[PDB]
């Protein structure tokens, strides 16, 4: 799945993960740490919408 940061437009792609911030590819959004935030704008998970 992809999820979009409603603040900045960043797309969290679960296939890509977010390895620079400790997230391996294939990590589902729901598996992201509570303290993970948009690596662009720092918005919390609450500001993401699933596409
Ligand atoms: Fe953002």
């Amino acid at each position: 799945a992809k999820w979009v940061c409603k603040i900045c437009g960043y797309i969290y792609d679960e296939d890509a993960g977010d390895p620079d911030n400790g997230i391996s590819p294939g990590t589902k959004f729901e598996e992201l740490p509570d303290d993970w935030v948009c690596p662009i704008c720092g918005a919390p998970k609450s500001e993401f919408e699933k596409l």
